RNA sequence: AAAA
RNA sequence: AAAA
């Protein structure tokens, strides 16, 4: 589920540590046009990220992007998430003209805006990358590397939303896991390099195999089990790790 | 898991077909002279792998009793099959009632009586070959855990498709049951049209039947650039495409069946 | 049950832990729109949680949220339970327009309210769980964690209201219980990840069908017999509980 | 319960087809090599699980008291019968009357009858097909907890549906019987259409007859992505679906029986 | 069979 | 077969 970073580089330092912590989430990432790159896909395209501030809405070149976003989003091809630096309170609307000012109050009430400060940080990004999965299907939780029984591991947390997807949603589904590999250690990216990945999460049988597949010659594949409770792996591809060994949680 | 047949070449003709049955049922077959670096034979070809080496298949038959060349390979099969590494299924081409026990010695007919009563036998008859190649067939996977029924090609909304079928015997596997299974599905799968072998080259594979995720994702995972992977889902019961390697199947198409 | 709380941030810190109260008995909470998310589901659909309160009054983009819930509650599609942080008697309707007074007066005497103070927490807590459960089928107690004869185990307490309910009450039943079981120990939800569950409270055979059925593989199924009184293990997922062992409460 | 059928080649043809019926009363039965590993030997398959093992079934007819072979077969499941592992039911395929005793030693006949006095037979013919097989499956369940009627597929408002009718022997249970019950459904679940099971692959399965709420949680769980479970409710005597498989149907709706 |  |  590809993302574009609209923004100024006053808030460059937290646009890039907002979106390395969305890079964890197995979402796509895209910030160096964005209006033509709209149409490129299916229709659930991307999320548009508005990072509005005070120092964003004093640039008239910066505002006709949003409008371009805006205008197609009607049309239903993308969804816009206005991203708050400073609070709605202190929003210098006022510098705004009375069109940018009807356009921006219009979009800010109808849809809907995520609120984020520097001080609280951990909330703020789980609240603007839950937003991201609000209308979309099954989760992505960041990858956390975890060592069990001695293991160096990463855990690619995924949580369906309600019970059930449809059968065919897997034809729809924009994330293939092979562009999140690394292939050198320093090389960042959301699955380390050669690092074992496990799966976590209750999802149908096709779910494991359409993202197990992709990791083959890549990285160690582990499978969580919730009938005993511990992770079971099928491949082999590190050294002194068999298929079939069970990491005690 | 592995098979070795010991037979004789007046039995060759059911041997090989009744071997191209099991060779479909996802089972190693061994008779003459292949991949392994070892010394051959099927004696020494014994002590390799892990515990669960095979199990012998001896094509008894009255033909295969008058070689007495032949009778000492059972017996060194035996005589560490009491070690508890292999395990003989006697397969009988003729019946119980008429094998030549008469021209056997007194020490053969008394060795060959012991396993015939204390080990089980399989019997197999040309005449109801579709029953015996099943009877043959499930004796190899009696004492054996999740089996493998033979691939079926089937055709379901116009696509060309073959159906790996595996059952697991009560409920339940061990939790470190992948570690000691001693089938991999790269050995299986062809690289030439011609060349003939469980699964069909570049056809594309599907998975049928209840198990554990970590099962379903052992046997996905070495497909990859292999052949396209079909999932069967049993919430609404059709096949779920999860590899897209041939032109024109995208991964998360349905298959009514 | 599903649950759309209105309130405002001075209240928030009463708000979660309201709602967290009302999450362990199994109702649907929704915080962060409400308005458009009233049309989903079935008829019924939500009770509204006016969270009212002098400084919630004192919003008038707060109040348009409150006609249109209102305004669509004369359809029938959903009911309010209006909450009062403080008192009656003390509410700032001085400040309030002609217009908004007699609207508030009106839906406070014909339409019923809950009063809430953080002295008597426990009395309100419940006060305001049972009217959810007031207009609602089978009730549903917060979960409970007992330990019975060493074994760690958690109780799903509900009773029905009256003697009976109708046969065909399961198709427009809105509680599935595949979305209150955690997926991991960390994450908080009503049903604790691999802790074994039980079942009390009489019901008929169906009800205890349909209640065990999706704990398959999610965790250990205890049912209670009112025959000699104590819990039956059905479900074998944890080790060293199995199924038919009996626990003498 | 699992049975274990000890029978001749000349009674084959009512075997299967006796038990055939028997397995539609959801109880475990296995001829000949079935896939419990367990060397096929139903000897030492009776050291297998619980002490509620199995009952054994001696097929017994004229040409299977010619069957020495077969005579052994009962000595050690009787001999361990004493012990109380197993109980042996003895199927008379022919009536006592005209049993050949006098072809049988004096010991053998010795044997026969006082197994046949002390121990309890059941007769069987051809002819009244119906009667004899509800007195052969009755005998598995005389001994027995509560029992198990052959699964019936009728069709109730229009939509298909087979009742597993079971029946509780008194009117309790113990508390704990649910631990020393070595009845599974997961295996008795079909997994193809074609493979022949007590329960129907995809098609609602109901459950019928009073009983405690425990028992029917403990049958309905493992129902679970296999088929659509159904609930008799006797406060107004319409089932109640509680599980939501099959497309158009919703869990909640009743059937007007 | 509405904690049998 | 929706973490068996
Ligand atoms: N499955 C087989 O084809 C088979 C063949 C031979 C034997 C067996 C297994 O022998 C076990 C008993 O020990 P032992 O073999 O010493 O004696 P015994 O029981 O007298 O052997 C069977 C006699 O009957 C014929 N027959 C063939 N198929 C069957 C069959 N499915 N069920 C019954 N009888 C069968 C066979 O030719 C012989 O005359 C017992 O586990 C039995 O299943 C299975």
């Amino acid at each position: 589920p590809q993302a574009f970073f609209s923004h100024n580089n006053k808030d460059k330092k937290i646009v890039l540590e907002v979106l390395e912590h969305l890079r964890q989430s197995l979402v796509a990432t895209w910030i160096d046009s964005l209006i033509q790159q709209i149409i490129a896909g299916i229709s659930k395209s991307q999320y548009f990220l508005a990072f509005l501030s005070n120092e964003y809405l004093k640039s008239d070149w910066c505002w006709d992007e949003l409008e371009q976003a805006y205008a197609l989003h009607q049309k239903g091809k993308v969804k816009i998430i206005p991203i708050l630096l400073t609070n709605r309170a202190q929003l210098d609307l006022n510098a705004l003209t009375d069109a940018r000012r009807n356009f921006l109050e219009s979009i800010l009430t109808r849809l809907k805006y995520v609120e984020f400060d520097p001080h609280n940080m951990t909330r703020s990004l789980g609240s603007v990358a839950e937003a991201l999965w609000q209308n979309e299907a099954v989760r992505f939780e960041p990858i956390r590397m975890i060592k069990v029984n001695g293991t160096e591991l990463q855990v690619v947390e995924f949580k369906i939303p309600g019970s059930n997807l449809p059968v065919d949603f897997l034809h729809h589904w924009d994330l293939k896991i092979e562009d999140f590999i690394a292939t050198s250690p320093n090389e960042q990216k959301p699955v380390k390099f050669d690092v074992p990945v496990a799966l976590y999460g209750p999802g149908p049988n096709w779910l494991y195999a359409f993202l197990t597949l992709p990791f083959k010659n890549r990285n160690t594949v582990f499978v969580f089990n919730s009938r005993t409770s511990e992770y079971i792996c099928v491949y082999s591809k590190s050294a002194g790790l068999a298929p079939g060994m069970v990491l005690k949680g």
